[PDB]
């Protein structure tokens, strides 16, 4: 039996990564992913400059998942180039970053530098087209056209395959308008499904005060609220998208959860808020849980059952 | 404590009515929700003609809420006319109508037959700009452009006060962009955020297969999935629309959710996958848990703290 995935010209222990923005910021931070049982890991969507984020408190726990306002505090781009060029042990696993310059003259002149880290280590770039947490900056993948001047810039500055972190989507023809995009940029070979619900809003009900500073108390969704969006949008990218790869993010806690992203067609299989939860010891948790399902139906490997999900 | 909500020169008992879709479209399920304890009750989403709907299955209860892609089977509007002309009781509460024309000039001639029933018994009309489970009619609400045809040509043909039934939003631009229509229209009196968080895909792992037929799998997502998403949007247009009332709809299962509504801004608060599970009953317990929550905080009115959720 074999969690292996084969995708992007690299053997993958297993589907498991961080979602982006989770235990992936600091040099420690990516230490303790490399070293757990993930099959892989992504750096903190980063700016050119670096960022301190949004004042405090701007994450809370939720029993169906997490609310957070965080603002993309980062170390700047060039801390993460160095990681992937210096820092990081690829023989443990490969490596992805992801970048969310808040403008396309930020993108490329961050995804330029990339270039030369790509080619020599072979570095994975996520493009991030849909933080919604901050300030003045709308969701990018919301805007057709401004999706497709990002997808064009960084096309032409980058000229390597990449992906892309996709904002969902609760719409057909939204679904038809994103993949008719996509589909215009052969270089964009993944797509990850899905980010944060955004804008939502928690409030305490003893004190009637919102849980969170930024923005009025409106923060990104993430977990249990998020599973049903985000097996929708891999699965209506993986029919739209045929010449890409789908990567699923989105309410995984357990073997359960991620079997239904890759049953929906997902190649890898992203852990956002059970991670900040639990701690890297659940990539161990996650590797013997998704087993013991396919043990139990009789599954060797994962291309046994990936985008096999049926309809009526 | 008063739970009175006093609104288009009616009074109403309580905040609390059905869902639009639910308990709402047969006469049988309309005199339940009058019989109920409820503030007020809406008719089916309507069509000029009847429909049958979405083929079977098309309705799932979760855990976390529900799915559904019904389709909008409904009795057609002459149906709804009649039973808001010669059948409901207005002495027991106010009734509101759902209107979902799947074209503008559907929707154009379907109002102008309510303006005589508006004028003679006070029927209040609610537009559904929002349905995500008819095959090939996208949502309204997420092209501003459509939306403000069908506000302009609705507010023409009715010329009466009338409300929007909204799709969910997730990014403060569009925040931004729906207000800006919605304020251009006077008549617009009131908005119910929010229906469905559209376009979810719900698998059940034993037998890898989706759990609802149309669309392949993909259904409106309603109840506990839906609460901050719903608060956030309540909360978004209280504050932009002051010239209007919002309405609340999503994720109410309890008096702490009503609560948590109206703190974020809204006069109604609608009831759907909660009374889908429990039935009418559950009208009775939300006003007494409501009663509980403003008492135990010494709200003696629901003006006393409807839209004044703090923020940080
Ligand atoms: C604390 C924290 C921080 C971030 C995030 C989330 C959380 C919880 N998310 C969203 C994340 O990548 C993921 O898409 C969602 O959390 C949904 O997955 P889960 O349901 O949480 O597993 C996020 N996404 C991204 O592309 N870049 C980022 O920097 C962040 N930052
Ligand atoms: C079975 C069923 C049928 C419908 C619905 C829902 C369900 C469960 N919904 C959506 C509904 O009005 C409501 O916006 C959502 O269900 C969210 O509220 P809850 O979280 O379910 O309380 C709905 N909405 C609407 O405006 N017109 C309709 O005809 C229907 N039909
Ligand atoms: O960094 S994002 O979570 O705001
Ligand atoms: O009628 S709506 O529930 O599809």
């Amino acid at each position: 039996m074999s969690l292996k995935v084969n995708i992007l010209g690299h053997e993958f222990s297993n589907p498991f990564m961080n979602a982006a923005g989770v235990l992936c910021t600091t040099e420690e931070d990516l230490r303790r992913m490399t070293e757990s049982e993930s099959g892989s890991l992504i750096g903190k969507s980063c700016t050119l400059a670096p960022r301190t984020g949004n004042p405090e408190p701007r994450y809370f726990g939720l029993p169906l998942g997490s609310i957070n306002s965080m603002g993309l505090p980062n170390l700047g781009v060039d801390f993460y180039l160095s990681y992937a060029a210096q820092t990081h042990d690829y023989s443990r696993k490969p490596l992805f970053l992801s970048m969310s310059g808040l403008s396309v003259e930020e993108s490329v002149e961050m995804v330029k530098k990339l270039v030369p880290i790509t080619k020599e280590k072979g570095t994975i770039l996520e493009l991030n087209l849909s933080c919604p947490n901050v300030p003045g900056k709308p969701q990018v993948g919301y805007d057709f056209d401004t999706t497709r001047t990002y997808l064009q810039k960084v096309s032409e500055a980058y000229g390597l395959p990449f992906g892309v972190k996709m904002p969902p989507y609760f719409d057909i023809a939204h679904f038809d308008m994103a993949a008719a995009v996509l589909n215009d940029f052969p270089l964009v070979k993944f797509i990850t499904c899905v980010n944060s619900i955004g804008n939502g809003l928690v409030i305490d009900p003893a004190n009637e005060t919102v849980v969170i500073k930024p923005k009025q108390g409106f923060g990104g969704l993430g977990g249990k609220y998020v599973l049903p969006t985000a097996l929708a949008n891999v699965n209506a990218f993986f029919r739209r998208c045929p010449d890409k790869l789908v990567f699923g993010c989105g309410g995984v806690y357990s073997g359960e959860e991620a079997f239904l992203h890759i049953l929906a067609g997902a190649s890898m299989v992203q852990v956002g808020t059970a991670l900040h939860d639990e701690g890297p010891i659940i990539f161990a948790r996650l590797n013997k849980e998704l087993q013991e399902i396919m043990t139990n139906k009789g599954y060797k490997t994962l291309d046994e059952f990936r985008g096999r999900v049926k309809t009526m």
